[PDB]
């Protein structure tokens, strides 16, 4: 029997940049999918979250349109890459909230991959784990996505964020300040919009004749159609913000990091049009209550937001905002205090 702990993730800055091969800056967080498993002739997994067992023969990688598909996708991608692995029997648990925008999918997929890696002695390198998990999500599960989530879940390092160039896959660890906490606020609001943004951005790159948004300047966007232009303007500003945050963090200037996050949030909300009143509420109140800055994290249109706050005030701020929020909105909102953590491991 082995135990794997696979973290979720938050993106600090660099939102809606990965699918144009821009810059991103995620961290793994200390909320986890836990998998405890042993070898078996078929695949049998009990999900604590769903309170149910689902199983399949190794012969059977047919999509079933349930959570088991995330498991099948890893078996599929391993088979497609010429690995021989056998079955597993085990239990999936942990404290990472499902569908909150903290990357339940990548956490789970990478966790299954790591379980198989260890049980079957596959000796996968870290980048292969990221690429296999991404390929499973994209091609088997059928969810478009960039590399952000998988990279964070694998490459996370305690006390550090990851600055990543998603075009080259060059990355560096940047220390995150002591006694600054990440307050995560899940709105209680659990894809077509994402696919549209991705499609428009990819088309814009072709119009511009460029392979990455890193290569694009404000000036060039006049060449794009009005809607392409609006959205791509955000992407260019966002890449610049990632580099600004990198410099500010390397100086320990959390006040500047916070300011940049806030600017980024309103850019997402007003120009990329991917926020909602629930996320905006959290951001505005967190700022009034003393956060250095705040921003939605992940795709938007629900999910979670983050606020950078003094460690000693994180609990009070989360509690005050949650009470206000629940008077205004019907959803089962939750807050968590997280820190930058190590990537997937036993
Ligand atoms: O930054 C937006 C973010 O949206 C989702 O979380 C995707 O899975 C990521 O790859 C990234 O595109």
């Amino acid at each position: 029997m082995i135990k794997v702990k696979s973290p979720g993730r938050v993106n600090l800055i660099g939102e809606h940049t990965d699918y144009t091969y821009g810059y991103v800056m995620p961290m793994a967080i200390n909320l986890y999918t836990k998998i405890e498993a042993e070898k078996h002739g078929e695949v049998i997994l009990y999900s604590e979250h769903f309170g149910e067992e689902r199983k399949f023969s190794l012969n059977d990688l047919r999509k079933e349109n349930s959570w088991i598909d995330y498991v099948k996708g890893i078996f599929w991608v391993l088979k497609e890459s010429d690995y021989e692995v056998g079955g597993i029997k085990g239990r999936v648990s942990g404290n990472l909230p499902l569908g909150a925008g903290l990357s339940s999918s990548a956490s789970f997929e990478v966790g299954i991959l790591e379980t198989l890696d260890k049980l079957y002695n596959l000796k996968l390198d870290s980048l292969s784990k990221v690429l296999l998990a991404k390929k499973a999500e994209n091609e088997f599960v059928g969810v478009p996505c960039g590399i952000l989530d998988q990279f964070a879940v694998v490459f996370g390092r305690e006390g550090n964020v990851i600055f990543l160039d998603t075009h080259t896959l060059d990355y560096e660890y940047i220390p995150f300040p002591k006694d600054v906490s990440i307050l995560v606020f899940y709105t209680g609001v659990r894809s077509s919009e994402y696919a549209e943004r991705k499609h428009i951005a990819e088309e814009s790159l072709k119009i511009l004749g460029k392979g990455s948004s890193k290569e694009v300047r404000e000036g060039e966007l006049s060449k794009l159609p009005p809607l392409h232009r609006k959205f791509f303007g955000y992407i260019v500003r966002e890449n610049a913000r990632v580099l600004e945050v990198r410099d500010a963090l390397k100086e320990g200037n959390v006040e500047e990091v916070g300011k940049i996050l806030t600017t980024a949030h309103w850019d997402l909300a007003k120009n990329y049009e991917v926020s909602c009143k629930e996320l905006d509420f959290f951001v505005e109140r967190a700022l009034k209550l003393g956060a250095y800055g705040a921003r939605l994290t992940g795709a938007g249109f629900g999910g979670s937001a983050i606020a950078l706050v003094d460690k000693e005030d994180a609990e009070t701020i989360g509690e005050e905002i949650l009470r206000e929020y629940l008077k205004r909105f019907p959803w089962k909102a939750r807050h968590f205090i997280v820190e930058p953590s190590d990537g997937v491991g036993i």
